[PDB]
């Protein structure tokens, strides 16, 4: 890393202040294919526990599907008509250490058989004892869903770095959204479920930050 | 504003560092900038349901080793360690949520309408109220946004990091509560992260191809 591959502290703070939730999009302004691919890359390159990458990104451009969405998506009703791109992020269901899904996770690490068994033993303990994820199907799904929020965050920040506005979205009926997207054939509902969404585009109305102070959220243990 | 190549370089510079140089410390100003990236993160309903515990005490780090397999050696060598807490019991009808509404400036009528909207969000749209753990996990998801932004902001400053789940969560929560750092009825440990400077080159790890993870619905 050097001064040319870094941002200054001033530039980092500007980036994270600029990143904001846009609720009014200009329908006449579309993100270029290349800029949007870059945004998706920010999601794809995100870290994830155990390298599990337990996400799928559905890019919902079809206008008829966006319209149907409106009736059960109160949190983005006024964005569905005018945003450039909409991403619905799915998270993997039943991502147990002993599942076929986890074999592919391991294969792309390029480990030998002994390293693979050492890794698997770590991941079993992580799920079973340390994080207690096998309490229920939902607990294990929510673990994958947490990893998807990393990908979400990175797509919002990457978009902001490109000068592109965005809004993270939880304001929809999850059962209705899962049912609709599965009925459209967009994923196997036994294997994935909706985690979170995000809109992207260019704002048509102005957005300053309101946050708790650093001293109210940070505690130093020296 | 950055070029596409610069944005890509940032996310490629960001890697999970397991081997830290124990002689390299992050400056106070750089670390405050990292914390700002967490503080400035978005969160559902603007709930900001997090606390960032900066664990620099060496005796406390040494105690954690016995139940933190995923960062055992990082604890000896990293510059800074953050344990992020998430709010427990963040119900729409809790005082925690009332404070959110008030500081947004909502009047009495608007607060009543907002309570109804977020009741519906939690009870029906997201079904967060199935159990205490489902509601906690909602706040925990928001903290993963703050985590991600800290890792990326650190990388932008030239500072290495590693997100951490590899510890016994209940033992960590018991320890940190015994230290008096939070009220365990109000918060619980969500995720951690180390920060510092790598002691060797970190081979870039693989990812599934874009075509594997993206589906276009046109
Ligand atoms: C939430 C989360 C928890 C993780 N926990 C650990 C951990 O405890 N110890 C560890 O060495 N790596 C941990 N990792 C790092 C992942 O193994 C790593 O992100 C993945 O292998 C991809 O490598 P990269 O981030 O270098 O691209 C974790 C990652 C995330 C996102
Ligand atoms: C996971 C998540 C879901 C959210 N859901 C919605 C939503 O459905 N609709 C909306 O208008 N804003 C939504 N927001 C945006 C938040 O209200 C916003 O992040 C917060 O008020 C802080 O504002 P800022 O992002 O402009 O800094 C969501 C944020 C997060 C992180
Ligand atoms: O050792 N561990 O508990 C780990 C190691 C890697 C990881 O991504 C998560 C947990
Ligand atoms: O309309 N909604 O459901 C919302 C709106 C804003 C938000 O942060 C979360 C949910």
């Amino acid at each position: 890393s050097n001064a040319m591959t870094q941002l200054t502290r001033e530039q980092v703070l500007e980036l994270f202040h600029q990143r904001s939730s846009t609720r009014y999009y200009d329908p006449a302004k579309k993100i270029s294919d290349e800029d949007f691919e870059c945004i998706l890359e920010c999601g794809r390159l995100s870290p994830s526990s155990v390298g599990s990458e337990p996400w799928k990104f559905l890019v919902i451009q079809n206008k008829t599907l966006r319209e149907k969405m409106k009736s059960f998506s109160w949190g983005m009703m006024n964005q569905l008509d005018n945003c450039s791109h909409l991403v619905v992020i799915l998270a993997k269901k039943n991502a147990r250490y002993d599942s076929p899904f986890f074999e592919d996770v391991m294969v792309r690490k390029g480990l030998n058989a002994e390293q693979q068994q050492a890794a698997l033993a770590k991941y079993k303990a992580l799920q079973e004892e340390d994080m207690k994820l096998l309490e229920s199907d939902r607990t294990l799904f929510d673990w994958c869903s947490k990893q998807t929020y990393i990908a979400l965050a990175n797509m919002l920040t990457g978009a902001a770095a490109l000068g592109i506005d965005s809004c993270p979205i939880e304001g929809f009926h999850y059962d209705k959204m899962n049912e609709c997207l599965a009925e459209e054939g967009l994923f196997d509902p036994k294997e994935y479920a909706v985690s979170v969404a995000a809109t992207f585009g260019y704002r048509s109305r102005d957005i300053k930050k309101s946050r708790k102070a650093l001293d109210e959220v940070v505690r130093w243990v020296e």
